[PDB]
């Protein structure tokens, strides 16, 4: 039976801790993968941390380089949430240096990009084997999500970008049925830049925060209709939640316009919340570093700087890094409305450590009806490790 | 279909070994979570043992100053019992350093609890996700069992405790049907201490035979029926089971108040057999060493010394630890009434031993209607280990 | 639904491959179980071997001493046939220095011994927790097959031995259902020893050749009916087929007595077809090495000489140990008889070799319908290992 | 349900990147079997890679001399596609020193020979225990294909050789139908050599593409009916596909005949596209490197030399191997057509490296309706390994 997620999303209050891998302090001694770009997405059985390795294990010297973002030897593969991206107890998923996935209620569905720069190619798999592709439509790093991507009714969603990481790109989006490619559009959004997309379903809808990697320090919105019309635009409010950023008194907020001018961005998140919005972001404003949560009062239809809760899951002096949006199946809540929950990633190594490597380890949320006490759950691996040496 | 548990608890002459998971001895080699507070709890279809995980392994740097309680690292996971707490076939449950779990027939609630010791946050799942929470209502290291928590008849029960470990606390009766709070009630205990519960089913109430870290060697008892209301006061039995106590020649045993005047204590548990007793207790009167069990004769209900069996599982010589009380499903057993089990958690490292680590193994143990002989199941690995050199 | 194993054992020309796990060679390296007494045995839906651990890992330094028989930490476990004894697809069974194993169709029964020499304790298990008991009732080493029991219909049944392992002992024949035991016998036997015996089903019957470690060098003989009377003896054939043994031609045979007037022995079996019988034997009179099986032309029901069939599947250059009986369901096969089947376990270390620990892996071989070419799948693996250095 | 592949072969224009293990590059620190001969099949809810052991692991002293073909220990096992042969994932199938494959519909069957060189056994395994056998009918090195054999509703079909590697040589059609034979032919092949055939079902017919180690650099074709006549000769296209092989240019043709006057070769695959072919081969004429497929217009029924579409997949810096067909089920891709799908084995170590062992990795792909650019999914492991030091 298909997950309707036709349902609103859950107005919570907090956040509390759904799961905590530990990877990289386990992968001292574990046989743990070297990853980055970690995702949480559900079937209505269970939670799964999807991750792109790096074809190599912590550790070991096959871990050198791993600083960098594409190679032949990266895929995706997953986890059960909660547990480190080990070997042993991994699931085999896609050839990916960027990927997406979400199931439908029947079958997972996955979305793997690899091949060269000029010419990457997009395979998407329904149950566990290819089913369709996408080839670059534009010749340059051709790349999606690194979150979940969203099901409605059986119709799954998920947007795409090639192009320039640095000017006008362009943005696409994708609609498949089991695994088969029935629908896609263009996005025109000329002097706005469209990365990194963070999704989840609300009222029937597909709405995405996103990266803006050109001059925007606050993130690209983007909310799509079955159809494949959409609205797209800037998260309105006046608190900018892209890294780097500006001081939030320096910053004034557009629904329509990149502001901040900046180059860089990581990925992050937001949930809208009626007409508030609560925002992720790192507590620096230029390091990946620390972890908070922002509810801004009418965040999401106007440039309100009132911010009403604030939560930190991660503190400044620990390194942060992504995070992305996920929403639990009814199936599995119980609930007559979607719960809002959100990862983030822990990146470590380099560049801001003494290592050869690069890695992380992830933190994941779910909205509840109470605020949460303020709290870091860090990554806590001792940097460098034995193959540093 | 729910588990009823509404049977009585099985009368018992011994307790034959069901497992031993050999996780400090296999961990000098294997890949091993450095763990503690481990647990035995049991769905219709197997028994688990869940841990609290230091996030780290076993041989690996990173289990270092793991004698520590609490710390944002530390995972409630579980795996089959009798297996060892690898990395590999463990299933993440949640974000804990205290911990309750039990299953109602259908799946699997857990209670992890984290975060800052002022604030607390303990989360509970259902099904593999969160479901509901709550927060801290006395700000000093909210918490919970360590050992299997209750379910009757498709509502879970459990006991917490928010305040201080050597004062007077508050204690807490919770109620669940999956995953939701349905009831609480605060008990009443002037004078008395409660923590660390080992709770189970008996004629469709939930027993429990706590530890007293205030000023008791006898152990505080509480029987919960579902509509809340409960019964509190002190094992009856005139022989002291907490440790450190004093000698059984001194003690005189209460049915109402703490008697012993000692401070500390070590979770440990009880069964009540009619009016007689099953309890368990470390051989050594101070040090947590050795493990016996003693059938009192009117021991639940009265002061009475009369010892009419005695079983050891872990001679003087070795370590010892925790233990904690769960049942066998009647769906596993195949009887009429409720098999009583027990596991002992057997302590290695600080701050007894010449080690910076501390973790412990398991030795599960349920009753039968035979008398079994004195022997030691210890733990056996052989310390120090290569990190400790 | 109850395996019915009241079908006759086909009749075989030989035996093929049917595994071999590499435990030991592969153990050089991955995380392997110190094991001895493998066995396997079948449910309607795979084979599994079963393996008393010694608690500890190959090339770690807890393996060393492994040669012992008894200890707190050995315990019996379970993979799928083929597979190493590794810890991280293993299945915890029972605590056990001594084992049995068989599915009656619809769950695993198990039986494991362990306890003090002069007053062991053997826990029944069913479907994965205790159900029963069996006290040592001569106060001398409790102790059963190590090798698969067998069920007809629903009912199981086993042998065990209490007692002297080189003077007259007691033997016991059990019978459980669902885990509870139902029926048990004493066998008369006086001037005969029996011990680890290789059972398998045949119209209807269970049948057994053991082990004499008392004074004979040919194998002791019991056919047990389901309303536990039954027939005890020797193996017939004039070729005496156990570990220490004389010459062939100075053998005479029986079908009533011990021959050979010599000690110890090792664990063995032997297959009736129609009137003879496949009987397996190391190739060595004296030592542990090399594997074969003869048919012997009515070999079973009297002293006949007159071998039909021999194949080799372990040659004399190399070590080999214990060898079991078991049956493929037909549920398996697909078949009208029952495929009987051996496995041998390869013993490396002490006491023949240079090493501080003992183990071993195993061979299994099915009876098919053609003549097998002799070789020799033998263990394999490179002694000394790194922790013998 | 019996899978009916009945069905026609997809046609494509191209492959789309399924699965890559990187074996050996987590081999340097993980678990994992040092193998060679992968290759992938699939039931109707997954792909499986299976493969040949060494019975050792990699960067283990059992690793040494792996580049041999036959041994004691060798055995075929799986895991999902994708997933490394690691120990802790891995199924066990047969003991094997060369292997088939394949799934009904119902359950999988594997036949694996080992045994000695002059009279090896060949063990026909369904749901996993030996249900059947072939002796060696000519007393040279039995052996079979190294890919998926081929189940056409309900009933399986592969190709064996037995004989001489470098000369006119034996080779027959089995059939089976629930691991039991229920037909074989020899296949008369004068002045002709078939070894390792990969097949596919297409049209209600087996069709192969062989291996000619005697003389031919063209590879031998098989097209197998139910009833198992059949029509044999060679690849009718002008463009030679072994290797050793000679110029493209210097190369004639021929639908009957071995062409290229040339020894050894290496074990490849072919696919029918109507009246063209997709054939594989390294990009190397001499030597096991890169790995490029070509469509041939016409290139299944004449000598045509008409390239209509080229794709690389792995690039002459790096070392390629074996390669091999399968077909995805309908019941899993959703088609009305079997979409063709080949594996490339990519060797590391001897003889090319400076290694004492052997291995190798895959990489999977599937073909689709689009244009796929080139590019390598090459090993990626860093030699030599510590093991070597
Ligand atoms: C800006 C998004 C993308 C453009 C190619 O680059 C990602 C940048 C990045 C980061 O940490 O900011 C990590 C990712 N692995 C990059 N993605 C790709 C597909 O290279
Ligand atoms: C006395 C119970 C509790 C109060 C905070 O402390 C536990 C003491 C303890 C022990 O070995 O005696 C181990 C536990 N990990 C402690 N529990 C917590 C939640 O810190
Ligand atoms: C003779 C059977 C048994 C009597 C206690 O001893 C077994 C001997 C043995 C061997 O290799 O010959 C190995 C077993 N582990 C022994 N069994 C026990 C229960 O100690
Ligand atoms: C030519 C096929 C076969 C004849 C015995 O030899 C195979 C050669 C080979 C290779 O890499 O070319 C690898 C295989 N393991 C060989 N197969 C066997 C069964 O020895
Ligand atoms: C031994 C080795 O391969 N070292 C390389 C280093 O030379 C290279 O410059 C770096 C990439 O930036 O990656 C390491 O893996
Ligand atoms: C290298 C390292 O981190 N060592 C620390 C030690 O300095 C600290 O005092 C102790 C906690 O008590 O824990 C160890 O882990
Ligand atoms: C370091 C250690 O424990 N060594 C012991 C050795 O002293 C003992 O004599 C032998 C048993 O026979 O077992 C080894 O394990
Ligand atoms: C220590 C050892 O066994 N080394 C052997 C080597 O002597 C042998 O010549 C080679 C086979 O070719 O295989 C290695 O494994
Ligand atoms: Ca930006
Ligand atoms: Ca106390
Ligand atoms: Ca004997
Ligand atoms: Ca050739």
């Amino acid at each position: 039976t298909y997950m309707n997620n036709t349902e609103a999303i859950c107005d919570v209050k907090g956040f509390a801790p759904f799961s905590k891998d530990n990877g990289i302090r386990i992968g001292s001694r574990g046989h743990i993968f070297v990853i980055r770009e970690p995702f949480v997405s559900c079937s209505p059985i269970e939670c799964r941390t999807f991750f792109l390795t790096q074809g190599s294990l912590l550790n070991d010297k096959h871990s050198n380089g791993t600083v960098k973002d594409r190679s032949p030897f990266r895929t995706l593969m997953s986890v059960k949430v909660g547990q480190s991206p080990n070997v042993y107890q991994a699931r085999f998923e896609a050839v990916a240096w960027s990927a997406t996935a979400c199931h439908d209620g029947k079958k997972w569905m996955t979305v793997g990009v690899t091949g060269p720069d000029s010419k990457a190619v997009a395979v998407i798999h329904y149950g566990g084997v290819p089913t369709d592709v996408i080839n670059s439509w534009a010749g340059d790093i051709l790349r999606t999500q690194e979150s979940s991507c969203t099901c409605i009714q059986g119709d799954c969603y998920w947007v795409m970008t090639d192009g320039p990481a640095n000017r006008q790109a362009q943005y696409r989006i994708y609609k498949a049925n089991q695994g088969r490619i029935i629908g896609q559009a263009d996005i025109s959004f000329n002097g706005g830049h469209i990365e990194e997309c963070s999704c989840y379903p609300n009222d029937g809808k597909v709405e995405c925060v996103c990266r803006d990697n050109w001059t925007g320090t606050n993130r690209p919105v983007l909310v799509i209709s079955p159809d494949l019309s959409y609205r797209v635009g800037y998260l309105c409010a006046g608190i900018p939640s892209d890294t780097p950023r500006g001081e939030d008194a320096q910053f004034t907020g557009s629904c329509t316009s990149p502001m901040g001018n900046q180059g860089y961005g990581v990925k992050g998140f937001g949930f809208r919340q009626g007409t508030d919005v609560w925002m992720g972001r790192t507590i620096s404003r230029t390091s990946r570093s620390g972890f908070e949560i922002l509810r801004i009062k009418n965040g999401w239809t106007q440039t309100s700087k009132e911010q009403v809760r604030k939560q930190v899951v991660v503190d400044n002096l620990n390194w942060s890094g992504y995070s992305g949006s996920f929403t639990l199946p009814v199936e599995l809540s119980g609930k007559d409305c979607l719960v809002p929950c959100f990862w983030v990633e822990m990146i470590r190594g380099k560049p801001e450590e003494k290592t050869i490597w690069t890695s992380s380890s992830s933190i994941v949320m779910c909205g509840v009806d109470y605020e949460i006490a303020d709290w870091s759950w860090h990554d806590g691996a001792i940097l460098p490790f034995d193959i540093d040496k």
